[PDB]
């Protein structure tokens, strides 16, 4: 009924910090320091120290993912596990052995590796010493980390990503208190956003200097949720277009077009908060756009005029130009508090084909979180997560209008394969195709796993 | 009878390691370490620990130089004095205070500062830890240190130089045994020569991001002695061709034209000794040529065919393509071993005018050395150094020819103002317009000093 192009990749997505646990990890990332210092900030007091036991059970975990039909698995390498000395990027031996064990095990179970380099997991010591992503030195240290990954695993990994959603690091660490160090400072957030795009372009450059095969591509993973206007009222349209530029063009334009959006640059310049860039750095951005693009989508975003004039006496924040809008009539996932709107899939697909040269791209994250999935166990202990099947059917159907109209969309990656640790929310909401009983780290396929496996065999539903 | 353009600058040239002494210097450069462990390698046992006492006596020393007609003093800031932590380029407080005193004292004596950032004085710890200029990381540390110099002193310093004769570091440290660490490795020296051209271009880029005046200019100091063919025989013209590419084009073309000489790159590639470069690096080199040129010249250089074929089995060295030639009938400075040939001054001027856009340039070093000048002391303790006047006269007369033919030469700096420490030769040969008795650090003008002052007021002789 719905068919997908030949060679379409059917995948799942996690990260190292949300799965491995901290077993024998040399360094703390910001979340490990946060958890070890303020465990009360975490749901049920579950921190990342054990997560989903992937450090210990990766092999059998991969067997289960392959049964659920994971053809390609995307996860991440922790800067804080691979690296001994950050200034030098020397190798922690156990960390190197672990990631090789993981990659080899993926290829033993016929799972194609998709490796991302950074998923919100800055080493706390680099924050302490340089304030992390605010420091162009830390940007250089990341490239050095990235080179070590290219040299150690490039013989077996064709598909690479620099960052997963830099904007969430920008928002979490410097705007809204989501991430340790919980800084609230607009001007610093602007500098961080620039520095991460710069880290990204530098890593693409280093990758293309070292890559030997045509199959080897490096991309970036962004959330491209559109910023839908609340109404056709002019103040709402003005709010929607800044929020579009701020949330999407801020990273999409430099990563894919090689430049920042000039209207955004103009606005930050006039507000006095523009980042510090050099001509060399800008030239590096222009010269090293990504090969491909990972797209994350879960729920839409709608905006209206700000309550007060942006000329008001207040600390600068991107939010002075827009406020979120809840739409009367919205279809809702009520317990998670998110609108369901799979047509965003189709709009995103078209933005990419019309305004970004139809660059090769994939849905790298799409999924639905539900709390207390033990309510829906059947008598053999399998979650009857039909809601998650329905969810995937709605978003894939819109994605197929996506591809039928021309989108160079090359795969679909579910968040997630195995239930994994969602930062402060920990295991409140489960997204997996595969349940994890985190007390015993016992993993069981849910119903959606078998449907996802047949989806990949039929190449449709 | 022989006069110069309006506003021609009459200056003197030294460097920091040859004048200051090591008084309260936090770090050893390469020569400090070399002397501290092998003083027998240094003439009469004299190292750089006191030199010409400039750390203590800069004020009165600057008065004597002004008495001798020094309108512009070119010297250097030592990396090892200014910088506490090389990795961060944090400041040593006594080092900053000293160079502030020196620059301020220069102005109070009406001497225009010309500041060179590097004169063969690699910090020895960066050699031990990274192998120094071989490490593109050391390149980045240099840029950081250069930024500090601009930020601290740019407000009163308009004339900057990235390096003095990078080729002498390549030759001295990696080819012929002149400089600690005394490595003898052809391929390494090629990479070092690449890295210092890169470091210079990166330093031009940082200067221009931070320069706040039209008057502020940065350049590089190069010896541009022509490579004279021993004869018009093809084999001698071919050797002179390569020695010219290797001696001058290797630094001049990147610095002024923004690219390496493709004939040289062809030759090194064919010989498999080419440097490792990146597209990014070559673009920085292309984008930041110097503002001006400083030209060093003391004696000519003549070249014939190698004794044996370059296809012979021998370690790759630039010299496989050319041998130094001794012309019969040459005018010699016999004690020093150098030929006297002021006509080269004219040749240099014309080469810049005709093949380098007539970019603004100066003779930044020219001068004659003479051992044991006590022989020519008179009743006054004044060295009767008529030979140095004759030398200056002859080479100035050739310069004026170049100028009248239209070469954009704008000044002429004598080496040196005060007798200074000439590396392993230390104080064997004396070059100053002003003598230093190095036992008492008592400094007294020579006859040539008064004449240089009269040369300035008359703008000619």
């Amino acid at each position: 009924m719905v068919e997908f192009p030949e060679g379409f990749v059917w995948g799942a997505a996690t990260s190292g910090p949300q799965t491995e646990g901290n077993f024998h990890k040399q360094h703390q990332n910001v979340f490990d320091y946060w958890f070890a210092t303020e465990p009360e900030q975490f749901d049920a007091g579950v921190g990342p120290d054990t997560a989903s036991n992937f450090y210990n059970d990766y092999d059998h975990d991969l067997a289960l993912m392959a049964q659920a039909g994971v053809q390609g698995l995307r996860t991440s390498i922790q800067w804080t596990r691979l690296i001994d000395d950050f200034e030098t990027a020397s190798l922690n031996a156990d960390g190197v052995a672990f990631y090789n064990h993981v990659i080899d095990s993926m290829l033993a179970h016929h799972i194609t590796p998709y490796i991302n380099l950074h998923h919100f997991d800055l080493p706390v010591a680099l924050y302490d010493k340089y304030h992390g992503w605010e420091s162009k030195h830390v940007v250089e240290l990341f490239v050095k980390f990235a080179e070590q990954c290219f040299k150690l695993f490039g013989d077996r990994v064709d598909h690479w990503y620099t960052f997963n959603e830099p904007k969430v690091v920008v928002d979490g660490q410097y705007l809204y208190g989501w991430h340790y160090p919980q800084v609230i400072n607009g001007p610093k957030a602007v500098q961080v956003a620039y520095n991460m795009n710069l880290a990204s372009a530098k890593t693409v450059a280093r990758f293309h200097e070292l890559c030997v095969r045509p199959e080897q591509q490096i991309g970036i993973i962004l959330n491209l949720t559109p910023a839908y206007a609340a109404s056709d009222d002019p103040a709402d349209l003005a709010a929607a277009e800044f929020a579009e530029l701020w949330s999407n063009n801020l990273f999409l334009d430099p990563a894919v077009l090689g430049h920042f959006p000039e209207k955004l640059v103009e606005r930050l310049t006039m507000d006095g908060v523009l980042w510090d860039a050099t001509p060399t750095e800008l030239a590096i951005i222009a010269a090293n756009p990504v090969d491909c693009l990972g797209v994350n989508y879960y729920h839409p975003f709608r905006v209206q005029r700000p309550d007060i004039s942006p000329k008001s006496l207040q600390p600068w924040m991107p939010d002075i130009y827009f406020k979120e809008y809840d739409m009367p009539g919205r279809m809702m996932n009520v317990d998670r508090g998110w609108e369901i709107y799979p047509q965003a899939m189709t709009d995103i697909a078209r933005n990419i084909q019309k305004n970004y040269g139809n660059i090769p791209w994939m849905i790298s994250e799409n999924g639905m979180g539900v709390a207390g999935e033990e309510r829906f166990l059947d008598k053999q202990g399998v979650v009857q997560d039909d809601y998650r099947i329905d969810f995937m059917k709605e978003h894939l159907t819109a994605l197929a209008k996506g591809i039928a109209a021309g989108s160079n969309c090359q795969g679909y990656f579910v968040w997630s394969g195995i239930d994994c640790w969602s930062w402060n929310h920990a295991y409140h909401n489960r997204y997996g195709l595969i349940r994890n009983d985190i007390h015993t780290q016992t993993k069981t396929l849910k119903k959606s796993a078998k449907w996802f496996a047949e989806l990949g065999e039929r190449n449709g539903f």
